[PDB]
């Protein structure tokens, strides 16, 4: 129905919010510490020395195990 | 249709996976370090001394800013 189409779009938007903001291909699973922005996959996070959201120094990357994975 | 019901269930489960595993009311926004389990809100994470998923000693709680918040 039309409601199936509406729900597919909502699901797509929620899944896109869970994808890395740099590569757009892999799920977010890494936090830039200490700022806390959790916006990248592990491969993109390993290549950034400054946060892409707030520009703070990345002291280290913490892997996050999320229930939505 | 039955497809609409399947998608509604997927959306519900994804939304439930973003809620704190202790209070079931507030969004997850905290990571237990060093293990990385990210399953609680700030208030519930604050006094836990051991991770509720893996039993590891909690050395630090890192706040996380997720795009799904
Ligand atoms: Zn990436
Ligand atoms: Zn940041
Ligand atoms: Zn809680
Ligand atoms: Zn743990």
């Amino acid at each position: 129905s039309q409601q199936t189409r509406v729900l597919q779009e909502k699901l797509r938007k929620l899944k896109e919010a869970m994808l890395c903001m740099v590569c757009c291909e892999e799920e977010i699973n890494s936090t830039f510490c200490p700022c806390g922005h959790t916006v990248c996959c592990e491969s993109c996070a390993a290549q950034l020395q400054s946060c892409p959201v707030c520009r703070s120094r990345v002291e280290h990357v913490q892997h996050v195990y999320l229930p939505t994975h």
